[PDB]
């Protein structure tokens, strides 16, 4: 049943613009306690057949096949679910879902998006303490000096309500509320 819930949430999960992406992953990977995530750890271990810290394609396929236990058409439907997971949940594009990629996606967003976690992510990305996150600062998270215009446009359109080209904390929270459909 827990396995049903997490596979469900990985199904639903859709990609987002990069600031929201960097925020969720940072909160999920670094700001959560192992205590808070212990149920997700147990589920992850049930999927991780070879025990190496990451789910590959066969592991995810087996998770669905293990749940139902499967028609030739259910099989191709399962193939479709994993293809989706591997584009959306695999944030680093390495071909596996690491533990903390899995936790980020599968954790209750009401539980993840606490004001403390939001504000800690915020201040980590706002590296000069200016009170607003800029293009350069998003870029730093992805190892580059800036992000391209399309990337930044996507971010601004979602949350730059005052049209100043930067993301302040109030704007950051509203962005994350919309991405996760949650009131913070
Ligand atoms: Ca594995
Ligand atoms: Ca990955
Ligand atoms: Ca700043
Ligand atoms: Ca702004
Ligand atoms: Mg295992």
């Amino acid at each position: 049943h827990a396995l049903t819930g997490a596979l469900g949430n990985m199904k639903k999960f859709q990609s987002s613009q990069k600031l929201a992406q960097a925020a969720m992953l940072f909160m999920g990977s670094k700001l959560t306690t192992l205590e808070e995530t212990k149920e997700l750890t147990q589920i992850f271990r049930q999927l991780d057949n070879n025990g190496d810290g990451q789910l590959d394609r066969k592991e995810l396929i087996e998770g669905y096949r293990k749940l139902m236990q499967v028609s030739d058409l259910d099989s191709s439907q399962i193939e479709a679910e994993v293809d989706h997971i591997l584009q959306s949940v695999d944030f680093d594009r390495n071909g596996y879902i690491e533990y903390s990629e899995f936790v980020t996606v599968c954790m209750d967003k009401q539980l993840l998006l606490s004001r403390e976690r939001l504000l800690a992510a915020f201040q980590q990305f706002d590296s000069d303490g200016s009170g607003k996150i800029t293009n350069e600062e998003l870029g730093r998270l992805f190892g580059v000096t800036e992000v391209d215009d399309e990337t930044w446009h996507q971010v601004l359109q979602e949350c730059d309500k005052n049209n100043d080209g930067e993301v302040d904390f109030e704007e950051f929270v509203e962005m994350m509320q919309k991405i996760c459909d949650v009131k913070v």
